[PDB]
This record gives C-alpha cells, structure tokens and sequence, in this order.
C-alpha cells in the first residue's frame, strides 16, 4: 500500500505513539534535520497522571489531552499521522498501519518505539467485561459513567441487597491508580453527593481497595504506605491486602485471602488498575530481532534502548524493560529525549564511535491519596501529608499545555478541593456501556 | 411493577424532561405543598443553545450541561430521578420508565410533560447513520469526532478525489443551528487548524450549507436573513437554498433543486438539523385523548396547556403545539412556569374558578452566526454584526449554572475568540462511531 505520509530525501525518524516518549522525541527532534512521522493511536497527547480527575469529574479533557497536531504545529519537520500500527517490518523497514480501513505502510530509517502499555489482567482478560481498566479517556469516561450511575440505579432500587451490592466500589489494585481512585470515589461518596439524594444516603457507600501486594504503594516503601492506608483507612476507605482476585461477575469479585479462605464481594462498580502489560507490538519485534521479553512482555531493550542487531529502533518508556528504570512519565521523558539525542548526534556530521549508555536521572515520586493529602520521596528525604499534596499539584500542573489550560485546571482544583462541588459530572448511556454493547455484539455476530 | 421512587402522602407531581420546561417547573415548586418526581433521560441539564460550542471543540460539556441532582440539592421536596419514560398512562395515572432493563411505574397526580423535541429527517430516518443530527451531548461529540476525524483522515488520503470528498463539510438545515454549524466548521477549518497540517491545506476545506427554504433564518425575516448569508457567504460557506435532499450516503448527499435539477455533493461528514419531530411520547397521548397532533407530531395542548379531559396533565416545550409560540426556550421556561404555578395555585386552595390562558411573552429572538458576527431581533429592532454578537453572549452567558461556570466559559470565549486556539479539541474513535456500529451490529443481531 501507499505510504500514507509525505516523502522527504533527507533521513526518515518515525515515531510510533503520541505519549511521553514519543511527543518527547517528535520536540527533541524540532531542529534536527531529519523528516518526522509520527503515528498514534489518538489525535492527543494524554497527560494520564490527571487522568483520574476526569474520571472523577473534576476537569474536562481538553485539561488533559491536547491534540499533539496543534502542539507539533511550528515543527516544520513534524508530520502527526492518525493510525493504529498493526505490524511493524524490520527488515523492510515499514510501520503498517489502519485509520477506519485504510492501510499504510510508512517507510523508516530510524524508529522510535513508544507505545507505552496497559493494566492487566493476568490472563483472565474476560474480566474486562465487568472490570474496566483506566487507561484512556474513553476509559476514564467509561468509568465516570459507571461510577454516577451506579448512585443513579441505587436511587430507584427498592430491594435493598441490589442497593448494597450498587454502592459497594471495587478498586482492584493497590498501586498509585488504585489509591488516586478509591481516594476520589470516598470523596465523590461522602463530600460531593453529600444530600444530593432522597432515598439512598451516598455517605453510607463503601468503598474496598483490593490488592494481592501485602503493603499500599509497594514502590513507597513500607513507610509512606503505612502512611497513605492510614489517611485511606480514615476516610473509610476498606483496604484489603493479600487478596488475590479469582473470579469477577457483573455483580461482584471473587477473592482468595492469602490464608486460603475464599470470599465474596457483591459490588456492581468495579475498577481495574492491577499489574502491566506492554503493547501486543513487543511479540512482532520479538519474533523478528529475537530480543526476549519480560513476564508482562516489555522489550528487554539493549543498554542504548536499542533492539539486538537493529541499532537505529528504539523502545522507549513504559514498553521498555529497561533495568532500574521505572515505569513513570519520566521514564518516558528521559528514554525519548535519549533516543532522538542519539538519532540527532548520528544524522549530523558528528558520530561517537559508541554510544554512551542510557543513565535514569532519578528525580524521586509521589503518589495523591485525598484532598490535603499525599506521599512523597525525593531520594533521602520522605514526607507526606498537606505539603507533599501541594507539591504534586504544583509539579503535575507544571506539565499541562497552555497557560489558559493552567488557570482553568488551578480555578477547577481550587473550586473542587476549597467547595465540594464538581464541574464535571456530565455521563452518558452511551459513554458508560458502548463497549460492553459493541464486544457482546460482536461476539454474537461473530456466530 | 412497583414505583421507582419514594413515597408520599400530599400531592403528588411527576415532571418529564430535565430540560427548561422540567426543571422550571420543579424550581417553581420549591415551596409548593406537593411532592415532585423529576424524571430524565439523562442525569443533566443541557444548556442546548451552546451544544455547537461543544460540537466544535470550544467549550467542555460540564460547562452547559450540570447535573440536575445537583440544581435541585437544596429543594428537599424534589426527586430526581434517571430513567427513559416508555409509556404514559391517563387512565391508571402513572408513568412507566426503564433503567438498565430495570422496570418501574410512578404514580401520579399530575404531570408535566416537557420531553421536548428532535430534529427530523422527514421520511427519511434512515439518514440517521450518515448524517447525524446534534441535539444531546452524545451527539455534540459524535460531531466533533467526526469532524476533526474528517482532517485527520485527509491527512494520509493519497486519492485526491477521496480528499475532496473528505474536505467537503455538509451541514443540512438553515436554521440557527446549521448557521451556527457552518459558520463554526468554517472558522474551524480556516483559523483554529491552519498551519497544523502538512499534506492537505485545511483552508481548501468545503463548507456547503442546504436547505429546501428560499431564505436563511427564515423566522428572523429577509433582512437579518440576508445579513447573515452575506456573512457566511463572505466566509466562503457555498450556502445553497431551495435545495431538496433526495438522498443520503456514505459518500455523500444528492438534491433536487427548485429549478428541478439532479446534482450530488460528495461529502464525507454531513450535520443534520433541518425540521423538528416531538418526542414519541405525543402518539401515547393521541392513543389515550383526543388531541391532535401537528405534522411534527407536537401535541395541540389546549389555551392552558392541558390535555383535552385531563386538567391535570401539562406539555411543555418544544413538545407542545401552542398557538403562536416559537421553538425556543423562553417558551419552554414560560410554558413550564405557567404550568408549576398552575399546579401550585390550586394545591393550595388558591384556585380560581376558571384558569387565565397562557400568554406568551415574547422577548425576541437572536441567532450567532461567527465570530464578531450575530442577527438580533427585538420587536420593533434589529441589528445585526458585532454589536448584536457581543450581547447573544452575554445573554446566553447569564443562563449558565455557576459562577466558576460562567468565569471558564468568559475564558475559553477569550481564547478561542481573540487567540484562535480551542481548548477541547479532543476526540476519540468510540465518540465518534459507537452509535453506528451498534446500529450496525443490532442490525446484524437482529437476524
Ligand atoms: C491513571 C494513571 C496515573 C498515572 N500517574 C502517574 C503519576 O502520578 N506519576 C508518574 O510518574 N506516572 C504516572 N503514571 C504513569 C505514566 O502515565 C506512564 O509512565 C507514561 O504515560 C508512559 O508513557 P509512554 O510514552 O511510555 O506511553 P503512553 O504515553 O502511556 O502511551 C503511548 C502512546 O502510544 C499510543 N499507542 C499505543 N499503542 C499504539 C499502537 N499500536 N499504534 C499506535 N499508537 C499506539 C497510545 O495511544 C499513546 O498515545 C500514571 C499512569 C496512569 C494510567
Ligand atoms: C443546536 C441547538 C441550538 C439552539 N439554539 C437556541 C437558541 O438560539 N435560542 C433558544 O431559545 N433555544 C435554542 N435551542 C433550544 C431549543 O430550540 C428549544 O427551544 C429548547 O431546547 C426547548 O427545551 P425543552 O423545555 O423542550 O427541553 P429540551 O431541551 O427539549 O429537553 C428535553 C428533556 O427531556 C428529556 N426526555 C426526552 N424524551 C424523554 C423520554 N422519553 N423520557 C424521559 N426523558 C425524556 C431529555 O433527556 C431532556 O432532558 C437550541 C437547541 C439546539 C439543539
């Protein structure tokens, strides 16, 4: 098929996804003599450490996602390509990949590998029926519509076990999307809702955080995880620990504690955010470098971020096992900058005769737990509470695109966390079950 | 089935409808002694007069569309209730209504009826998969996805002949919402992405705007129908009246023109927004009572806005056929006000013998048709230009709920009018085609 893209003489970078690392490379290389494709999934560069804020009502997604083609909008060497890449060729040296039915095959020279990865579900992905994965905006919105409506069925049922089973929220996992969002659903519960009802109490909602980890935030360390179960723990958050998912319906979880006991929760919300897989492409550069996998099937890329016998492909960010490296923005930011730096310093007349290793800069985490509080470590240093919360949001505001995007996103903190009201409780039918509807008519038509 | 709502022991008031006729008549009854059921399709009160504005990537849908639970916290003798009426019944006075396939029938003592009304695509519902109409939040996204998609798909497009069929915009309906339409898809194109873009040039993007009526805002008169065509024309939208759709596709729309003649406008994304059909809900009345309905299937309320031989239940809105009353939600807010102070005049025991017939109180009529540019009419006055646009904001400002509302909207209007930028410009492919494809699939499934 035709390529899909504009032709250049001068070297040709394509860059597979519009993340962190790959919207990081496309800015690395704005002056760099090189011709730019690239390609993603979504027209938008999705800031998903907010991503939870609008899966909970609290700013809209033009806070989150600006379209990456206005941002490249100056970089003359940048064409942004909508497409899903369904096979990338090492040999040829082609990404193939779909828009709406249309096939393309972009010739590369150098490729930037990007996209990032998933939650998983540890094989038992039919859980996906019942237990979405935030992940995306149409997840997040996915998840506010069935976060709402639940309130909404509860408010009309008169069998009180259905009402019970309705205002019981599962988070299943325990890492930062999991405490972000059994956190927002306690506040949604009990602050937000607080009198908007007249047959249900919302502040009688329970909200259970499961994960089979046997500490809060594994990555804190023991200290800030204690710390953040302790505030969880006081805003009635019921966190349990050592719980290994087993079997999900519609109307509940499965559990097996870690004595063995096997246990039910009815509960019709439910929230994944458990465990990580990379993109399905690590198998295709699998099977065609040989470069072997992690468990979670993240590329075990080269000290240069390269794959084995292919110097000009890099993986970069969350697709890339790289040891030490964790799997955050920064992560993503500092493996693309690295490898549109080494994709600059070769095209030029310049060539080191080896390149220098990938060296991580460390610049410490955080995690958000409640309005006014937070865990942080920064190296040595390790502190929470009212602080580190003010220090996560002025560190993740510091990111969003646009300073009108800024003072609209400080104006919704500043309404939601000094009131209680929310500015975006928009759901819809649609929003909140089209990909149930579609996955179960598809699988009837596929009879 | 049991009632899907609490009890009570006084009067009781079902309202249909979140929209301006509903939730006016339920915050008119605030202090009435009647117990209110509010039942809605959707959880939000949709500000419609700015949907365009969401459609076309301006503003965030929780800035026109705050939920109605939330407006009514504070009125303890109102329920808010989510649920799609199915059926109305004025023999056993009770209101029949689904939620996720969950059945429940409210008892009534009287009833407001504001279901309002659709656009309509005459006999020809069919082109509802190619051309949607934009009348819900659902809808308003739906446009943008494909819109934006339209571009996006253009980019790669190697056809010429396939460009110039993606690049030609075809909004159908000359009334203010295709002006509005048209005039946003043609800023759209020609400011907010220009430059972003490497294969196509988005400024060569068609703009066509049909309608089978002779004028443009034929209820403004010639004059402001004329200014506003000039403005549009001036900004290179190909307005074609007297234009008859004959035919819609997937690859566009074949008219027949008043001179008789055949001729297709290859199009890929085509705006629906001629006619007007009530809600169903009007068939169930005509079944039960002997009122008429209009060609559009309004229902011919009597001068009180009763139903013939039931005094006690009201339509309201774009649902009702009253004499002399314009589409438009000022008739909607008096007719829903004129109703609740009905119900809360004699309730009291403060009735009149005989009930005075609603009047109508016309406040004129104002139509945006760009940027710097609206028509006004204000009975003996009509003006036109910026003028006329400057006011058409700030009077469509006042309507919205909250002040942080109403700063964000002052701000994205800011931007979006001095600068060019536009803040949501996000789209997603679900957005964008579930709708469809799940008509497609129902449509497989129904096999
Ligand atoms: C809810 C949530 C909260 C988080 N909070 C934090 C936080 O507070 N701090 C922190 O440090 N990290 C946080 N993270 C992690 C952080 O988001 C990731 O580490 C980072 O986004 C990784 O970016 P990436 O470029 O590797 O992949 P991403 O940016 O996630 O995705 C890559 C891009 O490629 C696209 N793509 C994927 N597959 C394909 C394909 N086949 N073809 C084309 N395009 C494709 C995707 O659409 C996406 O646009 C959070 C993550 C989530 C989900
Ligand atoms: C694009 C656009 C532009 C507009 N521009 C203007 C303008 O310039 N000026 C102006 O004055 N007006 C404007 N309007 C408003 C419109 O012309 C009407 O005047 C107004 O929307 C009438 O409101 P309503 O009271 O009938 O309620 P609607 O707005 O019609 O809302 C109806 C409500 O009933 C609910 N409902 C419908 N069917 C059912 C059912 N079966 N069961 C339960 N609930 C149901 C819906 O979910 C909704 O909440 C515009 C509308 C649109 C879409």
């Amino acid at each position: 098929s035709h390529p899909g893209a504009t032709a250049s003489d001068r070297h040709k970078v394509v860059i597979i996804g519009s993340g962190f690392g790959g919207l990081t490379a496309a800015k690395t290389l704005k002056r760099a003599d090189v011709d730019v494709k690239l390609i993603a999934r979504t027209t938008h560069h999705l800031f998903q450490p907010l991503l939870y804020q609008v899966a909970t009502g609290i700013i809209s997604e033009g806070e989150i996602a600006p379209a990456t083609r206005v941002i490249l909008r100056k970089q003359k060497n940048a064409q942004v390509l909508l497409g899903d890449v369904t096979h990338i060729d090492l040999e040829n040296k082609t990404v193939d990949s779909v828009l709406l039915g249309h096939t393309y095959s972009t010739p590369y020279d150098s490729l930037i590998i990007a996209a990032g990865a998933g939650q998983s579900y540890f094989g038992n992905d039919h859980f996906a029926e019942f237990a979405p994965g935030m992940k995306s905006i149409d997840d997040a919105l996915e998840l506010r519509g069935r976060i709402l409506g639940a309130f909404e069925q509860a408010e009309r049922s008169s069998d009180p076990v259905r009402r019970a089973k309705l205002l019981t929220f599962t988070v299943v996992g325990a890492g930062p999307t999991g405490v972000e969002m059994a956190g927002q659903i306690a506040e949604l519960a009990d602050q937000t809702l607080r009198g908007s009802f007249r047959h249900i109490d919302p502040t009688e909602a329970r909200v259970i955080l499961l994960d089979a980890a046997p500490a809060v935030l594994p990555p804190m360390g023991e200290k800030l995880g204690k710390k953040a179960r302790a505030r969880l723990e006081k805003m009635g958050v019921e966190v349990q620990l050592g719980a290994m998912v087993t079997d999900v319906d519609r109307n509940g979880i499965t559990v097996k504690d870690s004595d063995g006991t096997i246990r039910r929760i009815e509960s019709a919300c439910k929230v994944w955010s458990a465990g990580v897989s990379a993109s399905p492409l690590g198998k295709d550069l699998a099977e065609q470098s040989g470069v072997e996998l992690d468990r979670a099937g993240r590329v075990k890329v080269q000290p240069d971020l390269t794959l084995p016998g292919h110097p000009n492909v890099f993986v970069v960010g969350d697709m890339a096992a790289v040891e030490g490296v964790p799997g955050v923005a920064q992560g993503a930011i500092q493996g693309g900058r690295y490898a549109a730096k080494i994709i600059k310093r070769e095209v030029s007349g310049t060539s080191p005769k080896i390149r220098t290793p990938f060296e991580y800069f460390d610049k410490g985490s955080m995690a958000t737990v409640s309005r006014f509080s937070a865990v942080a470590k920064v190296g040595p240093v390790e502190f929470a509470g009212f602080f580190a919360w003010l220090c996560w949001l002025v560190l993740h505001l510091v990111y969003l695109v646009g300073f009108k995007t800024k003072i609209v996103t400080l104006l919704s903190w500043g309404v939601t966390f000094l009131s209680t009201k929310r500015g975006q409780l928009t759901i819809t039918e649609q929003q909140a079950y089209a990909r149930t509807r579609i996955e179960e008519l598809e699988e009837i038509a596929a009879a």
